[PDB]
C-alpha cells in the first residue's frame, strides 16, 4: 500500500538516525543496501554518501568506514528531524528532511543540515542506497 | 544495461547543458512530472538542493529557482568529473563533481564579463525511467568545504 509504504519508509529513515544516536554500527551497516539485497556492471545497488561539506564516498567500504569513524569519534549525537517529506515511486523511495543535529565529541554544537536519502525496497526491508547531507548556509 | 548507463549519462549531460545555455524549456522537460509516471505516496514528486540552500520541493518551487538562478547568472559552465552511474530497475543514481565556473556582468563596456569564480561542488542526481526518457527526480548539490 501507499500509506503503508510511506510509513515503512519513514520507519526505515528513523532507524538510520537512531542507529547513529546509539552508536550501533552493526544495525547501521544492516540498513544500507548490498547488491546481494538486490540479488546480484551498471553498478546496481552500489551505495554512496555525502556528509556535510564532504566529497562523495562510494561503495559500502568507504561509506561504512566513514560511519564507523564518525561513531567512534562522537561521544553524543542527537538528530531532531523536521520537514520530513517522503516520495515513493515503485521500489524506490526518496526522503528529504532537515537534520537539526546536536553533537558532542565535550560542548554541544548544533548543525542545520538538509538531507536527501534514497531507499530501495528489499525482501529484508527498505534499504539505503544514498545519503546526501548538506549545510544550510547563510 | 550498458545502454542504460549511457542513456542516464546523456540525461545528466543534457541537464547541465540546459542550465549552461539557460534553456528553461529543456530543463523543465528534464525534470519529472507525475504524468510521466501515469498519475498519496507522492509518486514522482521532485526535490532540489542547490549549494548551501534548503530543500525545494515540487516542480513549481524547483523551476522557479532555476529561472531566478539563470536570470541572475550572466555566465555559467559546468565541468563534471568523476561521474558515476548506478542503475537499479527504473531508478538511476548519479554522483559527480560539479566543477563550476561562473561570472557576473562586467563593470563596463570594455569587458565581456565580470571576474570569474570557481566552485567545487558534488551532486547526487536521481533519475527515473519514463517513456520519454530518463527524468530527474532529485538533484542535491553541495559545496566541498575545507
Ligand atoms: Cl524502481
Ligand atoms: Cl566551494
Ligand atoms: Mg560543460
Amino acid at each position: 500500500t501507499p500509506d503503508t509504504d510511506v510509513e515503512q519508509v519513514g520507519l526505515a529513515n528513523t532507524a538510520f538516525y537512531e542507529a547513529m544516536e546509539r552508536g550501533d554500527f552493526e544495525t547501521l551497516s544492516s540498513l544500507w543496501l548490498t547488491p546481494a539485497d538486490l540479488g546480484v556492471p551498471a553498478d546496481a545497488g552500489v551505495v554512496s554518501c555525502v556528509h556535510p561539506g564532504w566529497p562523495v564516498l562510494s561503495g559500502r567500504g568507504e561509506v561504512l568506514r566513514s560511519y564507523a569513524l564518525i561513531m567512534a569519534n562522537t561521544e553524543y549525537i542527537q538528530f531532531f528531524l523536521t520537514d520530513v517529506h517522503v516520495s515513493v515511486t515503485g521500489d524506490t523511495a526518496l526522503v528529504t528532511c532537515t537534520e537539526n543535529i546536536l553533537s558532542g565529541g565535550g560542548p554541544l554544537v548544533g548543525q542545520l543540515v538538509v538531507a536527501t536519502n534514497v531507499f530501495r525496497r528489499t525482501p529484508d526491508g527498505w534499504k539505503l542506497w544514498s545519503h546526501h547531507a548538506s549545510p544550510v548556509l547563510a
